[PDB]
């Protein structure tokens, strides 16, 4: 439970460098769903963003990298900084990524369903989430269980319809980066949103199914 990925085995993964209004840079994860669109968390928003596709060791620049500018951040309009509901955001890139072995998309399957508690999912990332110092600088993956929503009852506004409750406290800190995808059976079903300051599971993930209409609304107009 904390495993290094073979380099480039998750070629849709995106590493985000976010310029904040005040100057400094912060970082999140995300995933390439179209050649010019990256999906991530609303809490990753800032003045402007740049994505790095094709990475494995994020502190070691290599030739598989493709750095692309984000021209526009589409933060979900009902995003709430207190409840953290609707913590999702699309990033339109200046140009389409070039498809390579190391860089590919993860398009959503046409048909989907509400995903219930019980199944095991996986999340890969570089640990860029919360207030705790990562962790590692290479892409790693962990397996996490979808829990009954009651397991997240301690999170004030948690809503089963909107959010996934993720990770068994009695069986599992790593949950990937803010904005990173939670994959169940090869399909992205959630986005890393938040957890306790101390990172003890479970954590809360955006339930992607709920936002598929909005995702398509953005893609359709852009
Ligand atoms: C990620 O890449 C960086 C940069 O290459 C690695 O950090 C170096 O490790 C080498 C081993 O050859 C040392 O000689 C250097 O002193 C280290 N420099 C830096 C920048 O810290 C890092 O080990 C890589 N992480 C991996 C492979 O997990
Ligand atoms: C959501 O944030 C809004 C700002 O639009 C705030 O007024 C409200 O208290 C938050 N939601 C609630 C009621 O917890």
């Amino acid at each position: 439970g904390g495993t290094e990925c073979k380099p480039h085995s998750r070629p849709y993964m995106a590493y985000l460098e976010i310029v904040t209004s005040n100057g400094p840079s912060k970082f999140c994860g995300g995933f390439l769903i179209r050649r010019n669109f990256v999906l991530t968390a609303a809490h990753c928003a800032g003045r402007s963003i740049t994505v790095t596709l094709g990475a494995h060791n994020i502190t070691e620049e290599e030739d598989t990298w493709q750095k692309l500018e984000v021209i526009k951040q589409f933060r979900h309009p009902k995003y709430n900084t207190s409840t953290l509901h609707h913590d999702i955001m699309l990033l339109k890139l200046k140009e389409k990524a070039s498809l390579t072995l190391a860089v590919g998309t993860l398009p959503f399957p046409s048909q989907f369903n509400f995903v219930p508690p019980g199944r095991m999912c996986r999340v890969a990332g570089w640990g860029r989430t919360g207030v705790l110092k990562p962790g590692s600088d290479t892409l790693q993956e962990v397996k996490l269980r979808l829990m009954d929503p009651q397991a997240c009852s301690h999170f004030r506004d948690f809503d089963h319809n909107l959010q996934l409750c993720v990770g068994n406290p009695r069986k599992t800190a790593f949950k990937g980066d803010s904005g990173g995808p939670l994959l169940c059976a090869g399909v992205a079903q959630g986005i890393v949103s938040y957890g306790r300051s101390d990172a003890k599971p479970p954590a809360v993930f955006t339930r992607i199914s709920h936002y598929r209409p909005w995702i398509n609304q953005i893609l359709q107009a852009n």
